[PDB]
């Protein structure tokens, strides 16, 4: 059950994120 064991990306959506957590707050 090892999480972070190298990811497919997740940069191009990291930016993303950051979009949904920045308006809001």
């Amino acid at each position: 059950k090892r999480i972070g064991v190298r990811l497919p990306g997740h940069q191009k959506r990291l930016a993303y994120s950051l979009l949904g957590l920045k308006d809001q707050v």
